[PDB]
Parts: C-alpha cells; structure tokens; sequence
C-alpha cells in the first residue's frame, strides 16, 4: 500500500461529494491512517461519520480564520502521532454573490478574506505541520485553471489561487531541504453560479471529453502523497481531462 | 509626442529615482499632462516640486487603505480633467523584516497588508478610473520576475506580485469591451535586504548583461500608455535585459 | 520618427496585407531605411514595387533553405549598407492541406520542411545578421498563441512556433552581450480581404478577446514599431501578444 | 500491481542507467508487461539483456527516421499482443560537438536531425499506437527544462524540447476522445556512474539550489513514469510534469 506507515491531516472534507473526500478515501485505501478537522460545529455532526468511515481520528475544530484554532488542531495530532507525513490542504471561500459580477466590482473585504482563507491558509498551516515534518512529508493544495487564465465566475478566486500557486513555489523553496514537498492539483470542474455550463464546456471541449471526478482527482491526490512523487515539489499539476492545452 | 493630447495619474512618485518617475518623465516629454498623488505629509514635501519639474497636477493625498481618500482623488481629477486617458500604479509595499527571512515565516498582518497595498489597490483605483475612461484608455501596474518563479529577499510579495498580474488578467477582461487596457511592466532590479548581490546577479547574468534603468523602463511605460500598444492587453511584459530567459 | 538613422531588412514581405509590410510601412513611417528580400521569381515581380513604395533596396532572392542565397543578401548589405540595425523575420511555412487535417497525422516531409523554414531560418539568418550588428541592434519574429495552446487549423505550425519561441529565448542569450535584441510578437489572427476555417477562427477572437476586435496589421506593425525603436531597449528573449488580449481567455 | 494487466512498449532502451530503463524497471515491478526496441545503432545483443532482465519481449529494430521501421515495430506487437495499454517514448539526438557551441551556430543538419529524432518521433510512433489503443491508454515522453528557460549545454536540443512539450498538447487534444493520454516528465539531470561537456557542474548546481537540494535519480523518475502509465493519472493529459527536485521554481 503506497502510504502504508504514513499518518497525515485532511483540512477540508465537509461532506462525501468533495476533492478532499476523494483524496482522503484514496490515501486511506493506500493505507493512510488520517486525521480530519471541521470548521464548526454544524459541521462537526456530518464531519464525524465521514471521519468514522475511513477510520480518521477528529483532530478538532478548524477555522484557518483563527490562529488558535490552528495550534489546538497540531497540539492534537504532536500528542497523538508525534509526527505527520503529510498534509492535504483543500480550503477556499470567496463570496459567492462577487463571483456572479465582474472582477473590477470586487469588494475589499471580500479580497482580503479570499486572500486570508484561500491562500494564508496554507502558509499558517504549512508551519506549523513543519515542526512535526522534519522526518520530511508531501503538502498538498487543490487550485484551478483560473489561476491562469480568466475564467468564467471565478474574479477575486482567480487572483486568490494565483497567489497560492506562487506560495507553493515559495514554500517548496522553505521546505525542500527538510525534504518536505509542496504540490498543487488543478482540478477542472467536477460534476455536484453559471455551474452547469462550465462543466459542459470542459465535457465537449477538453480533450478527454469529460469533466474529472472526485477519486480522479483523488489518486492524483495519492500520487502525491505518495513516494511516487519524491522527486516532485512547488508544481502545479492538472488533473482536468487536459482542458489546460485548450486555446480555443 | 505619441501621448500628445492625453491625461494620466501616475501614482507612487515619492522621489526622483524610482520607475514610476521614469515612467512620468518618459509621457511628460511625450506630451501627456500629468497628475500626481502623495501618501502622507512627509511625501507631499517631497512630491510638490517633483510635480513643478513635470507640470503634473497635484490630486491629493491618497492611502489606497483608505476607500475616501481614494474616492476624492478621482472626484478632483473629474473636476479637473473629467476623463483619464490613463493610470500608473506603481504602489506596492511589504514589511522589510520579514523580506529577509522565510516566506513560510509570513504573518498574516504583513501578508493582509501587502496583498492589500500590492494587489486590490490596483483594482480599487481601477474601478474608478473606469468611469473617467469610458471612451477608453491604458491601464499600467509594475511586477516582477518574483511573481513566476522564487528570487530571494521577495517572500510574500512574489505571492502578491503573483496575484496581481493574475489581476492585471481578470481586469483585462472587464475592462477591454470598453477599449481600456490593463498590462504590467515585470521590471529587472535598478541600480539607486542584500540588493547588492542580486543587482550584479542580473548584470552578469541577464542577455543584455546589464541591471535595466528607470529611463529604459519608463520608455516601455511610454509605449504601453502610447497608442503603439493598443492590441496590448492583460500582458505581463518584462524589461529585465532579459533576465526571465535564464534556467541557470 | 523613432527608427530615423537606423537600417534593417525584413524578410517575408510578399504581399500589402501581411504583419511583414504592417511593420515596413510603420518602420518606415518612423523614419528607417529598409531592405526586402523575395523567394520566387513570381515574388520578385510582387515584391520590387512594394519596395519601390516604401524606398526600400531589393537585396535579392533568398530562399531559406539555400543557404548560399542567405550569405549572398547579407554579402549585399554590407557592401551597401555596412551595419544592419535590424532584422524582422516573418518567414513560414506549412502544408496548407495538413492544417486541415489532424496534427497526429503530420507527414515527415512537412514537419522538417515547416521546422526549416518557420523555425531554423531565424537562427540562419540571426548568424549572418550578427556580423553585421556588431553596434548593437533588434530582432524581431512574428508567433501565434497556437505556440503556447493548441488551437485550430494550426497543427505542426503549432509545434513549429513553440520552437520558434524557444529559439528566441536561446538566441537572445547568444547575441545580448553585443547589444542584439531578439523577441517575437505573439500576432492574433487577421482580417485579410483577399480570397479552412479561418472566418470562424477570427469571429471567435472578435468576441472573445478583451478588446472584441481583431488585430490589424497597422496595429501589429506599431508593436513591431516598438521592437524596432530604443523604447524597447531592456527588452529581449520576450515573447509580446498583439492579439487584442486573447490570450488570457481560458473559456 | 499499478500496471498489473498492462502491456506497453519502451522505445529508447540502450544501457540501465537511463530514465527510459528506470521507467522500464519501474513498470515492470508494478506488473506489466514490457516490450522493447532497440534504436539506432544499439545492437540486439545488448538490448536483449536489458529485455530478459525484465522478461521484455524485444519488439525489433526501430529507427525513427525509416517510416517503415516504425511500422514494422507496432505489426509486430500488432501479431504478438493486438492490444497496447502504454508507450514510452525516450528517444532523443542532438550533434553532442554543436551542444557545447552557441545555439546560434547550430548547422542545418543538426536542427534538422534532432527535430526529426527527437520531436517528429513521438508524433510518427504515437500515430502507430493510436491504432493499438481503441481501449485507450498513456503515451509518456521526456523533457528538460531547457524547454522553457536557456539552459547550459542544451542549445537546439532546448529549441527541439519546446516543440516536443507543444506536440503533447495538440497530441494529446487528437488522441484525447479515444482515451489516450499524452505526456510529459521534464527531469532534471542525472547523476552517472559511467564515464564522463559541463555536466558535473549542471549537477552541482541542481544540488545546491533545488528546492530538494538533492539530483533526481532514474528509480525516482522511474516512479513519476509509473503515475503516468499508471491509472492513477487517468484525469491527466497534455501535462508538462517536473520531476526534478523543484529546480524550475528556482527564479536564481
């Protein structure tokens, strides 16, 4: 098994039907024990059966929003495992009324929230999961496309995931020499504003004729958890039916 | 005079040796009237008579944290001018500690304030400048090669940098049906946190093998507020003496 | 004029609606001298009263391929002329039928023959301009967004640009040190007047571009313009999209 | 078991110290079954070893400049399997005197050569196999990050590695309806044992600026080919993937 051995954090998983979910499942098949955090209590009760399902110990209440929150949540795990291999980082708000307008009507606490929750995120959690790496371990953020280029009901999200992706580099750069690795997946849009047209789009126009699913984008996920990907660090990788190559 | 006849804010002139000064001197001999913003009372001291060498038209204060200040600006060039051809924003900060240390080391104060200053200012000054350019324009912000790839002492900005000229993309889009462009200038470091190295890293390194000046940059300033580059838009271009090439 | 006392040779002019006389009629709008060269001799009979327009010297028959034909032009300018300072290539080619095919099915004779022309001719005819700039000057080829992104009716020209680009990159890291620019504009897709697909190919760019517009080649010509003149002086090794800001589209 | 079922072909086999055979080795532990060729001037002596190391079934002689050699080959497998799952694509030339000249100075046979070895290659043999693949399958090749930034001791091998990552993208939009995908590994260089350009300091300095500060290693490669061929990266296609220790994010 590709993560037998190796003990890692999921931030993210809310419900079954999420990139998270398919990471998660996929690296607990490949023998992961895994930990999952929930952001609030509401989601605390769906979190908890999800958490039971693949076996994953409740490291406790996460709100990225909240440097306190964060310490509990590796208090928790430094305690119980004394150590992570890896960390799935599959976190991201933007305002969903400012994606349906134009990018330019971007409000400012909307910016700086997208900002501090899409993409601070990962560096305040990526420090502190340094302290229980230093054996060395595998990041992992999720992006998108419009990241890259502008895409449709994506405004602030785009410039956010942008950001994230240089992060990446930028952490990469940090972390390598402890070999920890940091990775993004661009996902293309995945079948659950405007949602319905998007996923058509990819379906008749990336090159493998159809929009990816969550256990796609989930072994991908596992790939780079996994010691496959050793040698792979600050990369951006599609896993989106090919849509990227399109021009036109 | 290829901006004969044109009007421009050029914000970010606190003193004679930067880019945006560059850039001003450039589209004042090439006609353009001009028309400065300061940051505090110690800048208006010093940007008074850099506006008198140039003829620019002092608009008031602006904090671009500040939404007022920003509003007053544009509701005294409207009085003034009542139409813009085009912007300069040339207005980026981050703390100078944290430059020199680790990027993963980032706090969230400084990467708020940074993404705040570096990035959505870009866009709030935009969405006024909108009205103002309703029969078109150039939109001009700086970056640099920080943004694509790691370079040292740069930390949270190449992040920010990352998400403007991801920015300079999605404001593209908003704003060419109403013929503005919006493009970024990625500058090579210029000769006036261990600046040094890089300074001679670039003069030895780069294909034209020497650090690119104010006077070169504000010429490629000229050509994208000029009507030369009015196909051009949402472009990262970089006057570097061509750094960006370089693998090793 | 922003190219006033200044001397280069563009190479591909066939014609008076290409991105090649775009640039000529502006480079020399701006005050330069210029040098055109033909392939055919069908092309000599089109290419001498473009010349003849525009003041330029014919410098003479210069098939790509015939590498005795690149030294013989550039023998020539320097008997005229003695330095060069520029250089516009907009020389390609590709199997018209195979652009219509799929990529996959590319035959051998055209993947060399399109690599030769549209690719290894700027670095041929980069060698012998070398020698001649010596104080310095620009480089400017022509590419297209089919280079970075596979787009329609474009295939192994697709493959041939990206190596184009690349060679740029390459080329600007050879001749840099002597003050020699080398860049390319990324050109959208034109309207042409005169007589697979291509209608449908600039209607998608009109509305899709930011601009809502497609590129003239007066407008590539002035970006070609800004290659030429000192304003682009820190520039090289760029590859700069004319294309109405197409290429950030991604939907 | 990545590739338990699996039959694939590896096209640039020559010694066991190259990514081609650190993807073999790779694919072969994960259960497949492997053919090889034997390219150029590598004798079916030396690659026969190397096959039966790995009980691989030796394809025959494919030179990808003969047409009909590339056809002989994908007959062959056409007679043996009638089915292909994958295909590794290692083939590369570059006039090794002209690398370390100026890419300017590169003549007209070596552009022309490389190109066709190096880059025409992928897309002549990837036609063949689109006919074995009705089910689909992974065509992965290799790239250098030359390709996208001046890079030492590269010169038109850079120019021809550019055109390559280009002809998996619109490779992989032809191919992509039938399930085929199509990729890239951009490796960083590798550490040799064998004899010995201005290599060692083009390793030297991956060491000591990577992000991993560490060569990547064929058995590492290796690896990231077995994701490829793998349906691990079924989602995947056009993809320039970097398997290289970091070293493209570094800006100096």
């Amino acid at each position: 098994g590709l993560l037998q051995g190796k003990r890692g954090l999921i931030l993210g998983v809310a419900n079954n039907r999420s990139i998270a979910w398919g990471i998660a499942k996929a690296a607990r098949e490949a023998g992961a024990e895994l930990a999952f955090t929930y952001q609030g209590d509401a989601l605390k009760k769906r979190v908890e059966p999800l958490a039971e399902e693949l076996g994953a110990f409740v490291a406790g209440h996460c709100d990225v929003a909240d440097a306190a929150s964060i310490d509990a949540v590796f208090e928790t795990l430094e305690k119980k495992w004394g150590k992570l291999d890896f960390l799935v980082h599959a976190i991201g708000f933007s305002d969903k009324d400012e994606l349906t307008g134009r990018y330019i009507d971007t409000s400012e606490a909307n910016f700086t929230n997208t900002m501090l929750i899409s993409v601070y995120s990962l560096t305040a959690v990526s420090r502190r999961a340094e302290k229980l790496m230093a054996d060395g371990g595998s990041i992992l953020t999720l992006t998108y496309y419009g990241a890259e280029k502008v895409m449709p009901n994506y405004n602030v999200m785009g410039v956010a995931k942008a950001a994230l992706e240089a992060s990446v580099k930028y952490l990469a750069v940090d972390l390598g020499p402890q070999n920890i690795r940091v990775n993004a997946i661009s996902a293309g849009p995945i079948k659950t504003g405007d949602f319905r047209y998007i996923l058509k789009w990819n379906e008749y126009n990336a090159p493998l004729r159809r929009t990816v699913t969550i256990d796609e984008v989930g072994d991908v996920g596992l790939y780079f958890l996994s010691d496959l990907s050793r040698s792979v660090t600050g990369e951006v990788h599609h896993a989106d039916s090919g849509y990227h190559v399109i021009g036109m």
